[PDB]
DNA sequence: TCAGTGTCCGATAATTTAT
DNA sequence: TTATCGGACACTG
DNA sequence: TCAGTGTCCGATAATTTAT
DNA sequence: TTATCGGACACTG
DNA sequence: TCAGTGTCCGATAATTTAT
DNA sequence: TTATCGGACACTG
DNA sequence: TCAGTGTCCGATAATTTAT
DNA sequence: TTATCGGACACTG
């Protein structure tokens, strides 16, 4: 009854707020919100170890998804083991199902089971997408912003690079570069 | 490298059936691995060993699912850790293998399925408790020293330690017979 | 309005048991059907009954998931007739009900992993009769007839009916015990 | 191994190319491949019903996605029936699994199980979705095409509903329809 | 009254492949 | 995944 | 060389309740 | 669970 | 030769709600 | 889900 | 009124194989 | 799966 919510992103849709809303429309106060921006990291997941050094028996955290409180089906399970254990249970909103009970967990991991080998199956799939695109022609990577025709028309010239920096803004570092590869 | 693996927890230590079992799917004596719960913490030591003595390319064999793992979360690790390794498990019984992604996923499903059914069995055989218990039926191990005379030598005058001496029982129980009975 | 169902299918007819916990679940005895498979191809006429009798509001009570069904497509099926009728059925070992869309999944599911695993041990039953047929192991109903009385007085002269009416046995046999003991 | 494609659609989406290029992709010749286009009507999958007349023991149906052979979960398990007495199994795409098996089955239901759920679960949001907005003051339907402000406006004048359906390009229905409607 | 050149990374910024 | 940014150094004179 | 008496746990052993 | 088995202390006179 | 009038559908077409 | 078409009828004058 | 003789099934009871 | 009961024929003279 102690409610406690949870938001997660990934990815450039950081409509966090699309998940926060979610958990207010739900009766969770901002209050005991908590929130992760995954950097990229190993694991530097602060907001949910902050979680569960709140959180006592009679609570219940509330999220928005079931791929939100966790990544992969093993750790989630260790999670939910172990706020069970704590006396927490853990309410799904949009699945609409919850650790309290028994055919509960059972439902949950059933679900992130089948959720794991869909991401899977995608991931491979994703990865010839690569390899027959890449093989293809296709070039991948941040589009060249620089004027190269400008370095090399300046260079040959005479002129210096400290000087060439400055007068086209761009960091000097970048000038010697595009010397050394247009041999 | 094939491995085997059996377990017991109950008084039908038909290991026997799963190491025959294991050895009929052609796991040499070699390498079947062995562990029967004393009732402790976790002293599967025998699985323990089992998986410092695995490398890419081992496959480890279990006759059925509820062997390896007591509970999912603990299953799945092990999965996880085995697989990593470059090593999978193959079940007899319920005839399934780690091998694949679509594996993994009908173990965890089955294993999750099963801890559930066996979480509801716990919880009717505890609710039996309660109806035998205020019922009067008597629990614990059945009695077995005569304390009709145990009693009638001791208000005879003879002394603790003697009556210990003249049957076949402990000087511990001795004093319990006598304070316990008021 | 509540009503039950239970079902059997073996020896152990503890269809008791069943209706014991139909009552203990309160269903008035009113309201409480029966059916028992000889093993005939499909003579379920308590259900037949049952789904006539009922409206919208109704909830039909159930034991475990398989008494309703036999198999997943025909369990699923009863539970469609019923649903676009404004009922639903409640397991109580279970502990589940079709009352929800999660409620019909989990039953879906769990039948599925429940006939798999029913499907298994009908091969290994039938892979153990078939290995069992080669040392003993003598099949069929124990014989009672003195056969050693039979052509005993047989070849004493003694015609068929006689044999019949004498031992108290069916004329049928009396040839059938001689002509397959050469 | 008599190869056999199977491929659906029921919306805008009509990209039954995508599916029958998966199929060739995977191996039938358009020999074999077979196709249906739901009109919302009751039931009218003659495609189906062509190819499982044709199909005998050894022949393997192959179909991209479950969601395309079965719309729910008893109607696929009860094809799968049917085929399976006859010495034929379905094999998946892009779920990677057959009915080949005993297994296999198993998977499959689950799977469609989850599915069907999940899809329910969406069409109930959709459908709290049109009442957010329904009595929000959203107007559903049609729009209005037929000039009221003219018939009323000639029928107040007197003329009969035979000659106004004739003069202005409307059935004599929709007259006093309109009328009856207006008061 | 120190100052200019050129090299070598780790951060940071935009970009592709897929449901 | 490739591009640029901002600095740290190690040289020269 | 007490030399016995009495209490107080940590191991084991035999049991019960249920699929 | 409850019953026994072997001890370890902590005191006696 | 009705010949005009008013009602009550089943079919179609055009629309909105959402992952 | 609401807006129109075409008809099918059952009446009147 | 035969009156007797043997052969060949379909239904059930008992009994096996396994969880 | 087998063992047996009650019969239904087909034969028998």
């Amino acid at each position: 009854m102690a409610l406690f919510g949870y938001a997660r992103v990934s990815t450039s849709q950081q409509s966090l707020d699309i998940q926060v809303r979610a958990l207010k429309d739900a009766g969770v106060k901002a209050n005991r919100i908590f929130t992760d921006k995954a950097s990229g990291s190993s694991s530097d997941r602060k907001g949910l170890d902050l979680l569960r050094m709140k959180v006592k028996e009679g609570d219940v955290i509330l999220v928005k998804k079931l791929d939100r409180l966790g990544r992969d089906t093993a750790d989630m399970i260790q999670l939910i083991k172990e706020f069970d254990a704590q006396g927490v249970s853990i309410r799904f909103i949009d699945d609409g199902i919850s650790t309290d009970s028994y055919i509960g967990k059972m439902v949950v991991t059933i679900l992130s089971a089948v959720a794991q080998a869909e991401r899977q199956r995608i991931l491979q799939r994703t990865n010839e997408g690569r390899q027959e695109a890449m093989a293809k022609g296709v070039v991948f990577g941040r589009k060249r912003k620089i004027d190269r025709d400008a370095v090399l028309n300046m260079w040959q010239q005479g002129l210096g690079a400290s000087h060439i920096s400055k007068t086209m803004n761009i960091a000097r570092s970048t000038v010697y570069k595009v010397i050394n590869e247009s041999n």
